[PDB]
Order: structure tokens, then sequence, then C-alpha cells
């Protein structure tokens, strides 16, 4: 017989002794050791010791899993371990001072969405993702990937957008307090005020601009008329502004970054632009730089703090 941990979060380790005549999967349920499957294998002496990953099944389990990831799906911790034996073995160069990663299995969302993180205010609550997340900016990006596929239920390969991994993971992140509030106008109907909070405050889908935004957007009325939308107040230390994809001009020093996205539901790829001292196209690991840029962009974010209309 051996002696083994077993765990759901290599945080809480839980003593385990093994029969050597039964699999892990006999004794453990599925199990994993350093992310390898090794549910249909016997026990070997020299994993005397040895710390594995188990499915939660039991109540402390349960609990634990719960208190790290913040899901109760059962299937999430499967899943990761699925991602996580492909993304160790992508590539996170550094680009232009941030975390990128190298093309691979169609990653390119999840390498904007990467590269827009480290460029944004916020925090995640899971420990198990907050953790990976500072990892993921010192370079050392493969649990993070593995989670946000997780987390977003993909596989590795399968096409992404980053709209929706976006808003997976502002699920996860401390945006309670973001409010935004918005105006409709209709000269028949009057004036509607609406108040949002957490990720819908921060994303809006049907126009790049945050100037427009601002301006006022024309929205149909159900009166028959065109509406105005505008931005009355907002509080978040930034936006993400999207819609489907067109030509856009991105200007220096007029937005934070941005998503570009070329092809369709079937093949498709994104790029990532950033604003600095000029603007760079963030493409994996490829780097270009330029002083203009137009594209198919479809998601742009802009830092904010607090905003209050001027209009009467
Ligand atoms: C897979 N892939 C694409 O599918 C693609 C692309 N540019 C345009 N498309 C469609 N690049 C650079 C790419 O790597
Ligand atoms: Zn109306």
């Amino acid at each position: 017989t051996i002696k083994v941990f077993t765990t759901v979060d290599n945080i809480n380790l839980h003593t385990q002794v093994v029969d050597m005549s039964m699999t892990y999967g006999q004794q453990f349920g599925p199990t994993y050791l350093d992310g390898a499957d090794v549910t249909k294998i016997k026990p070997h002496n020299s994993h005397e010791g040895k710390t594995f990953y188990v499915l939660p099944n039991d109540d402390t389990l349960r609990v634990e899993a719960f208190e790290y990831y913040h899901t109760t799906d059962p299937s999430f911790l499967g899943r990761y371990m699925s991602a996580l034996n492909h993304t160790k073995k992508w590539k996170y160069p550094q680009v232009n001072g941030l975390t990128s990663i190298k093309w691979a299995d169609n990653n390119s969302y999840l390498a904007t969405a990467l590269l827009t993180l480290q460029q944004i205010e916020l925090k995640f609550n899971p420990p198990a993702l907050q953790d990976a997340y500072y990892r993921a900016r010192a370079g050392e990006a493969a649990n993070f990937c593995a989670l946000i596929l997780a987390y977003c239920n993909k596989t590795v390969g399968e096409l992404g957008d980053v709209r929706e991994t976006m808003s997976y993971l502002f699920q996860h992140a401390n945006l309670d307090s973001c409010k935004r509030v918005l105006n409709v106008v209709c000269k028949t109907c009057g004036q509607q005020q609406t108040t949002l909070k957490g990720v819908e405050a921060v994303m809006y889908m049907g126009t790049l601009s945050y100037e427009q935004f601002k301006k006022g957007v024309q929205i149909p009325c159900t009166c028959g008329k065109q509406a105005t939308k505008y931005l009355v107040q907002q509080e978040s230390p930034f936006v993400m502004m999207s819609a489907p994809p067109a030509q856009y001009e991105l200007k220096h020093g007029t937005f934070t970054c941005a998503s570009e996205y070329t092809g369709n539901y079937q093949c498709g790829h994104y790029k990532h632009i950033t604003s600095k001292e000029t603007l760079y196209c963030i493409d994996g690991a490829l780097l270009t730089k330029s002083s203009e840029y137009k594209g198919p962009i479809t998601d742009v974010f802009y830092k904010e703090n607090s905003y209050t209309t001027t209009i009467k």
C-alpha cells in the first residue's frame, strides 16, 4: 500500500492510503498526476507521497473546489485538465512589454483577451483565476489560459469570440460597484433613464465610439420615431465598446486597445491593436507599428474613472 495526497486545489491536501491492486479511478474517480490522467493506471511505488488531483466527489472537496474556482460545475476540473495539457505547450512571448501567445489551436481570441486584460484595471475574485492571472502577467500563462477555456466552456482548438470571452471573465471580476446611467429621448414618448451595474455597466454592443455614445446614438422607438440614447454617467476604470466587425479607423491617443476580427464563424482570426507612443498591432508573436490603423474592428477599450454628461 502507499500514502499519497489528494486535492482539488493544490492548497488543501488530504491524506489517502492507496490500494495497489485497484486503479486510481477505482479508488478515487478520475485522477490526475501533474496534469496527466492516471484514472486507468495502477499505483506505482514511486508515487508514494505525491499530490494527485481528483474530482470533487464529497462535501469537503466540493466546498474547497467552490472556494477556489467559484463554480459548482462538477465537470470544471476535468475540462481544465484537458485544456492545460495543451496550453502548457503554447508559447507566451513578451511583446511590446505584454504577455502574448504565439499562435496555436485557433487561440488568437485568447491572445487578444490576455493582452487586453494587461491594459485595463481589474481583479478576479476566484483565487484560482487571480493567482493564474498574475502568473500570466509575468509570462507563465498556461494555467490562466486553461482556466479561461474552462470558465468559458470552450475546448482547445475551438474558434472563440473575444466579447463573449470578456463577458464571462468580467462576471468573475470585482466590477460590482461599476455604474452606468443612460438616457433615451424620444420627442413623443419623452425621456427614460436606465441605471446599469456590474458587467452591464462596462459593456456596450452597437458602436465602437465612446465619444459617439456620449454625444448620443440613434435607436428606434416603439412609437415609430428615432430616439436618441446617450451616456449620462459612468463610474468604472474602463469601458468596452463593441459592434459587429466593420472597417474602422483607430486614432492614436483616443483609445486604450482594440480587437480586430477577420473572417467568419467557420474560420477567422483576431489581432490586437494598442495605443502607446504610436499604434502597435500585436498578432500573437508578431509585432507591427504604425501611426495609423484601419481594419475590421469589433471591440474598443477605453480608460475611465468617472464621467458625467453636460447634456441638459
Ligand atoms: C489562422 N489564421 C487565419 O485564419 C487568418 C489570419 N489572417 C487572416 N486570417 C483569416 N492569420 C494571420 C492566421 O494565423
Ligand atoms: Zn417614441
